[PDB]
């Protein structure tokens, strides 16, 4: 593995058809026999691993204890027909057969797998690099054919990307992807987050900050992966372990709890349909259930208790699952502003930014980087801005003890506070907790869940408050969210239209109050007249209430003007009211909703077209790539897959710096500096090596 | 075939075969596909309409029972909202079908302590249910065409 | 996919589809790993015949 | 019609330079090329 690493290092900054690569191929050709022997070792054992799991082998293995005789093993191998006689003999020799000639195929298979995985991966990487940089060499294609099984096995675990290197030249980078990382990526929640991020960056995303947003999404996804790992399942300590178990179970089953709450609300309201009101018990009215069974009231009581409990559990599940990402993001953005922007050092928020004013509290707190990884951001800021803005002043701002900074470096000190309730109270940071509580209460989902809980509690006082929880069907169903978003999209415009409607009705009311009072009597009994427009407020209420609701307008309600000196004036009045108010303004509302539908549709369509036509990374169109068959698919899956960039970031974070290659160190330093120039924009390996590749 | 056989038992079952004009005519298939395209969305909209009418029914059953008498003969009163199920049926049946909403059907609140509450109730019912939700249906069909 | 299990063992499986030899092709492809007799039982095949 | 007018104006300004009319693709051959072209090389404010 070390020697292969050295060879791969020799191949750093290697152009297509480079001398070093060609001489490597020549060396491999000179060493062909031994390379073939190595590949045969790997392929034999890889094939054995799957064969021993194959049921056909289980047919030959009769012995209950799971052991297989040498003869039966040979028969099974020849039945599979994937091995030659010499290979079967070699496998038998490697088998640690007991004196009874019996073999443990499980350990036989599992023995050489783990030791040889790193070398196998590096051999695959070597061969892939060499093939891609020397596309036409039968000597290399033969080796690849011999290594086919290894490459198939390591395909999911081989990540490849392209960067702009220090040499002003696009370079392909090969690295390893962990199975856990791939699985956590394939989890549905990560996929939904990816879809949302893509939609946002494509519909309202600037190309300049696209890569910064992508990197932020990658960091947030890593944090969520960590959360999922923590919650995943395989006397104060006992109490603590059960507490964390319960919280993790709540976090895992958060959504199921939400659905359960919705179902309980539906059942409660189904029951509530049965109430009746009577003067007598089953002057002040009584609300009593009506059922033949009589079992319905205790069922409602229980359902209410369970609904309230589920609401509280959903609060806990949210606080455990999703709040940490909120705090992580808020802390991260504050840290980046401090280090690079220097907000509270030089710029200072405008006082229109309530979040910027609120974040001042946590600067001096020790626990500031609680959820965000960088615990040294304070010292970094002190180094960056201390000279101009004062080290002591920065320390006062950030709650730093200049003396203790030095001692921490000189040596580690252990002030062991053996666990205690008072020690925990001391550990509590009031200011940080207050800042966090402000953030959470500002979070919308927390507010909605809190309203849910409060409405359930009020439902216990009066059971009819449980109907409000039926509004949760919106958030439950994506279709309802889309339909409601259609209205919300132009909600401000709708409110303005309603205000205009009110104004026009006010003007019509003025005209009626001045010229058309006599026509607004709503009483048949002549002795007692009920005039709706003798007062302006009453006339306005009458118009807004009846005329808008009417199809033909106010004229439908008010008295026929036939045979009157103001007949023509009033017919103009009524017809204009009808056309302007009933027809147009309503039509404006319906058209706004219709336009919202089309706007959302074209947003989704545009996102899909952009993703299908262009690469998210380089921006080159599908046509250039499709010049080669399936070129865009290969580009978006192999060459410029964003998942591979994310995996590369995780791989760099986990890898030690000393082990970093030149490319890895380059990208790592640029990531730390927050420079995204290494991302290939407008260029690709194919385009760079167009003539050499063909 | 089954509907024809049942038509032999009762000749009026032969009317169902007039629905075959859809499959017969491509134009009818396109027009119907316009509706089917967003059919799930339409069903969800109808469910939302039912929910909002249920909420309005709760409000009426609690605060506005007196206004739901549909009988002119004072001796015999016919109260539609003395029971929640009856009130819900009344709302969903008359108010949606009405152009101005339930307020058109139920008794004038003039000169009452809850007059402003009820006018808000009726106007909000009119705007949310009659105007918007229907408008959502029409816009869904229009969008399907495009 | 669950319903299609019934027709595998049937002689008349490739009744309308031209390939009458798909069963033997599958036996050749997957017999070694998954067992010739087992494939034959799955596909209603008589190894002797 | 009004919506598509605004959308077309925005797309034209984001895709092409107001001055030269060359598309964003040519410039984006170089990273951030269109941004540099519209801010430095062919900024209309600079002509004014
Ligand atoms: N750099 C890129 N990396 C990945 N996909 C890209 C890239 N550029 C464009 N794409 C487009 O994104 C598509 C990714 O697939 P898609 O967005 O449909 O999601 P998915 O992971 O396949 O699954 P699902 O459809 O279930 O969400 C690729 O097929 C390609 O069309
Ligand atoms: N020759 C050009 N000069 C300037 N901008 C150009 C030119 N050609 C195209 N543009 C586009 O015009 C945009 C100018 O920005 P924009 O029109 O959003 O206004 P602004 O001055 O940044 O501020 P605001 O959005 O507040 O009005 C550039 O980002 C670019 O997209
Ligand atoms: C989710 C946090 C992961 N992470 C990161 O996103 N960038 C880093 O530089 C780093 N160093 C240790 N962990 C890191
Ligand atoms: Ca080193
Ligand atoms: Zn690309
Ligand atoms: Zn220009």
């Amino acid at each position: 593995k070390d020697m292969v690493v050295m060879l791969l290092s020799l191949l750093e900054g290697n152009v297509v058809n480079g001398m070093i690569a060609r001489q490597m191929v020549d060396m491999l050709v000179e060493s062909s026999s031994n390379v073939e022997m190595i590949l045969k070792f790997f392929d034999m054992f890889l094939k054995l691993k799957d064969i021993v799991g194959s049921e056909a082998f289980q047919d030959y293995v009769t012995d209950p204890r799971g052991l297989i005789s040498k003869k039966d093993f040979q028969k099974a191998m020849d039945s599979q027909k994937q091995f030659t006689g010499p290979e079967i003999q070699f496998l038998l020799s490697c088998s640690e057969a007991d004196e009874n000639e019996m073999i443990n195929f499980e350990e036989f298979a599992n023995r050489f797998q783990e030791p040889a995985r790193d070398i196998g991966f590096n051999v695959a990487v070597l061969l892939t690099n060499l093939s891609e940089h020397v596309p036409h060499d039968p000597r290399l294609r033969n080796f690849l054919e011999l290594a086919e099984s290894i490459l198939e096995y390591f395909r999911p675990y081989l990540g490849r990307i392209e960067i702009m290197g220090a040499s002003r030249r696009i370079e392909r980078i090969y690295f390893e992807i962990s199975e856990t990382n791939r699985a956590q990526w394939e989890m549905p929640q990560v996929k939904e987050s990816k879809r949302q991020f893509i939609f946002d960056v494509v519909n309202e995303g600037g190309e300049a900050e696209k890569m910064e947003l992508f990197v932020s999404f990658c960091e947030d996804t890593i944090f969520e992966m960590q959360i999922a790992a923590q919650i995943s399942e395989p006397f104060w300590g006992e109490l603590e372990v059960q507490r964390v178990k319960f919280l993790n179970y709540l976090s895992r089953n958060f959504y199921t709890l939400r659905f359960l709450a919705l179902f309980l609300a539906f059942a409660i309201n189904f029951i509530l349909l049965f109430y009746k009101v009577s003067d007598s018990p089953p002057n002040m009215v009584y609300y009593f259930l009506e059922e033949s069974t009589g079992y319905m009231e205790p069922a409602l009581w229980c359902l209410s208790l369970l609904h309230t409990l589920v609401a509280f559990l959903c609060i806990i599940g949210y606080n455990c699952l999703k709040v940490p990402l909120v705090i992580f993001k808020r802390e991260k953005e504050l840290a980046r502003k401090l280090e690079f922007d220097g907000l509270y050092i030089t710029e200072q928020p405008g006082d229109d930014d309530v979040k910027g004013q609120w974040d001042r509290l946590v600067l001096n707190t020790p626990s500031f980087p609680s959820n965000y990884w960088d615990k040294f951001v304070k010292r970094k800021v002190l180094d960056k801005h201390g000279d101009i803005f004062g080290r002591e002043r920065i320390a006062e701002l950030l709650g730093m003890d200049l003396a203790s900074l030095e001692i921490t470096a000189h040596n580690e000190r252990k002030p062991d506070p053996p666990p205690g309730l008072l020690t925990w109270l001391m550990s509590i940071d009031v200011k940080y907790q207050i800042w966090k509580f402000g953030v959470i209460f500002t979070d919308n989902s927390f507010l909605y869940l809190g309203w849910y809980m409060v409405m359930s509690l009020l439902g216990h006082y009066n059971n009819f408050f449980f109907a409000a929880h039926l509004l949760d069907i919106a958030m439950g169903v994506k279709t309802l969210r889309t339909i409601l978003s259609s209205v919300t999209h132009n909600g401000k415009q709708l409110v303005m239209t309603v205000g205009l409607l009110a104004v026009v009705v006010y003007l019509y009311t003025v005209v009626a109050f001045n010229f058309f009072r006599k026509f607004y009597n709503k009483s048949e009994d002549e002795d007692e007249p009920d005039m709706k427009c003798d007062d302006m407020m009453t006339c306005y209420l009458f118009h807004m209430y009846v005329g808008v609701r009417a199809g033909g307008g106010i004229g439908d309600e008010i008295e026929d003007p036939a045979g009157d000196e103001y007949e023509l004036y009033r017919v103009v009045f009524d017809i204009t009211f009808f056309f302007f108010v009933i027809v147009i303004l309503l039509a404006i509302i319906q058209g706004l909703i219709i336009d919202a539908f089309g706007e959302l549709r074209d947003q989704q369509e545009q996102v899909k077209e952009d993703m299908e036509t262009k690469c998210f990374i380089c921006g080159i169109g599908s046509d250039y790539f499709d010049t080669t068959p399936h070129g865009f698919e290969t580009h978006t899956l192999e060459e410029h897959n964003l998942a591979n960039y994310m995996f590369f970031l995780m791989y760099l974070i986990n890898k030690d710096e000393t082990e970093h290659t030149g490319q890895e160190s380059y990208v790592w330093k640029m990531y730390q500096e927050r420079c995204w120039d290494f991302f290939p924009a407008g260029d690709c390996f194919r385009k760079q090596y167009e003539d050499q590749l063909s």
